[PDB]
């Protein structure tokens, strides 16, 4: 597989890369992102977000820093954990978490984390240039319905979606002060004005849920989320754009994730030529357990043939993850093409999976 971001040969002399992201553009351009983890694998470190862009279907790549941290702390300033979407205008939005101090974003403080913010950039030239950073949390003018007991929140790490009428929906994760503890939950945020302003949904039914993505299905939102220490990815459905949730049985509990903590993965919808809507999920099998996160696999469900069990399509990364930080992945599906980016021993690798989609599509 192509090494897209190479810890042993990159223009930033970065020691590590983590948290990859991919969008297949309507015109065939491939846009990807990654944390530039300059000094090593740690989350609590100095990080910027790179882009890598290809106009020859992944043969060659042009690299850039898509978003810089706040440059306040040479050890801890970081923007990281990209969540992206392409809107119906073709605008590309990236939302990242921003901090500049040591300590887990959700658990370190009992009040709103003072160095925390959510930063947005967008591109109206298909990822060639980016806006200035837009701070979504410094005031109350950009995001509605943020809870007063928020410790912090960020995107779900992956891709958002667009509803039938153009509404943008982004997966998110939040930490909330509740009865003298901090509990973290998945949720969504949505924008009806091309990302200028947002409204936050309500938390899903279970805590210990974090990184996630949602698909749209007949107006409903279906979320596949990391559910820590359950052994599986939870799934929930919302019929009111994320105000209420219930368990979605056909996917809940069906993708197992091994012993220990959960892991980020991706979840997207494709419509095959027979009209069926299928869900594709990427995540480590983690048969070896905890943070080994071996065998990043791709799974399929057919929402129009739900008695057929979830199927393992392929394993793009049939290797142990690096315990320092590995296992994350991102699928993108567009115009009958399917691509993946994933963590691979401190690098990011890229693969075109379109031949597997052809097998599924049965033309």
């Amino acid at each position: 597989p192509l090494i897209l971001f190479n810890k042993d040969n990159n223009i930033w002399n970065s020691k590590y890369f983590r948290i990859p992201n991919i969008q297949l553009l309507n015109d065939g351009t491939i846009l990807t992102f990654s944390d530039i983890r300059y000094n090593g694998p740690d989350d609590h470190a100095y990080i910027d977000i790179a882009s890598a862009r290809s106009t020859d279907f992944g043969k060659t790549w042009s690299y850039d820093i898509a978003m810089k941290n706040n440059r306040i702390d040479s050890t801890y300033s970081r923007v990281m954990d990209s969540t992206t979407v392409i809107t119906n205008t073709g605008r590309i939005i990236l939302i990242a978490g921003s901090w500049n101090t040591n300590g887990n974003w959700a658990m370190t403080t009992s009040t709103r984390r003072s160095d925390w913010s959510v930063q947005m950039i967008y591109s109206d030239d298909n990822g060639l240039t980016w806006s200035n950073k837009i701070d979504l949390t410094k005031d109350s003018s950009k995001v509605k319905n943020q809870p007063s007991n928020t410790i912090g929140w960020l995107g779900g790490v992956g891709s958002g979606i667009v509803m039938d009428d153009g509404t943008i929906v982004m997966p998110a994760q939040i930490s909330l002060r509740e009865n003298n503890e901090n509990n973290y939950y998945s949720l969504i945020i949505y924008s009806k004005d091309n990302g200028e302003t947002w409204t936050m949904g309500n938390k899903v039914p279970n805590s210990n849920t974090s990184e996630n993505m949602v698909i749209e299905l007949d107006g409903a939102l279906i979320m596949s989320t990391r559910y820590d220490y359950s052994g599986y990815r939870a799934a929930y459905i919302s019929h009111d754009l994320g105000s209420t949730w219930e368990i979605y049985e056909p996917l809940n509990g069906k993708v197992l994730t091994g012993k220990g903590s959960g892991c980020q993965g991706s979840f997207i919808k494709a419509t095959t030529s027979n009209g069926h809507r299928i869900g594709l999920i990427s995540a480590p099998k983690n048969t070896k357990g905890e943070y080994i996160r071996d065998n990043i696999a791709v799974y399929m469900i057919d929402f129009d043939d739900l008695s057929k069990r979830v199927q393992e399509i392929c394993i793009p990364y049939p290797k142990d993850g690096n315990k320092l930080g590995g296992g994350y992945s991102c699928l993108s599906f567009k115009n009958s093409h399917l691509s993946i980016v994933y963590e691979a021993n401190g690098n990011i690798e890229y693969q075109d999976l379109t031949p597997y989609y052809s097998l599924i599509n049965k033309q």
